[PDB]
């Protein structure tokens, strides 16, 4: 049973915006810190519906780089309850720590993403949404895929062209974001394509141009990146494939920082 006791949970502060209300933080007291997704107009079953259908579809996943569903309390005012990722979203965690967090670490985050992403992948689950606005850090050593409801968007800076010109999601696609959210974590939480129109995104990876490689990105990392971003769909490497490679990446850089 999901259905949680409201008297349990104190609510905290305000940590973001939802599709159907404020996000909180707050602590889950069980016979635990946690966040609560609320819902403004739940009084209404069909927002009641869809609200709470996005707690189903979290139900469906256990990895220990995707929040967890703790649970639901499915009377007004309607709550989901969800793991807390304590450290917040990564992108301000990286642009905070954008001169005291070592290159090993960022290439973890890389990393623990890219099990997560080979997880779904297993899952036969397409996520379409794959951008470092969505990764939040539990800790300095963990990050996670966050709430999949929260972390819908047209996100054309990061989206595959097949999926721009005719709306194809596959893991591929999911590949080439996956590509992109590499490079803004590299880039400690830099946007990609600022100051570019959406509509020259296109023509530019038409082009031939890609992302520029990060300063003091290895290169053998940038690399794994354009791969990501070959044009045909086909010819990106799989999750599982990128997991391997982001490991040995991981372990050559760990050695150079002499650990
Ligand atoms: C960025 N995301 C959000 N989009 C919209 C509203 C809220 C969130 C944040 N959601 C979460 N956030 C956290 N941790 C967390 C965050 C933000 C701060 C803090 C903690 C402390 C703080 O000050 N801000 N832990 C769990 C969750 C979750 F997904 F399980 F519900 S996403 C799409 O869920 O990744």
């Amino acid at each position: 049973d999901y259905e949680i006791q409201r008297e349990r949970i104190e609510l905290g502060r305000c940590i973001g915006e939802g599709q159907f209300g404020d996000v909180h933080q707050g602590i889950y007291m069980s016979p635990l810190a946690v966040a609560i997704k609320t819902c403004k107009n739940c009084t209404s079953d069909s927002v009641r519906e869809k609200f709470l259908q996005e707690a189903l579809t979290m139900r469906q996943f256990d990895h220990p780089h995707i929040v967890k569903l703790i649970g639901v309390i499915t009377e007004n005012p309607v709550w989901i309850i969800m793991e807390l990722c304590t450290l917040g979203e990564l992108r301000s965690f990286l642009q905070v720590r954008k001169y005291s967090l070592d290159l090993a670490s960022l290439i973890l985050y890389a990393y623990q993403l890219s099990t997560a992403l080979a997880y779904l992948e297993s899952k036969r689950f397409v996520h379409r949404d794959i951008a470092a606005r969505n990764v939040l850090v539990s800790s300095n050593d963990c990050v996670k895929l966050g709430d999949f409801g929260l972390s819908r968007y047209l996100p054309i800076k990061w989206m595959a062209p097949e999926s721009i010109n005719f709306r194809r999601f596959t893991s591929a696609s999911d590949v080439w974001m996956f590509g992109v959210c590499m490079w803004e974590i590299l880039m400690h939480g830099v946007k990609p394509f600022q100051g570019v129109k959406n509509n020259d995104v296109i023509g530019r990876i038409e082009n031939g141009e890609r992302l520029p490689m990060p300063p003091n990105c290895p290169p053998t990392l940038y690399s794994l990146m354009t791969k990501c971003w070959a044009y045909d769909p086909s010819r990106r490497p799989r999750f599982t494939e990128l997991k391997a490679q982001l490991s040995t990446i991981l372990e050559e850089e760990k050695a150079q920082q002499e650990e």
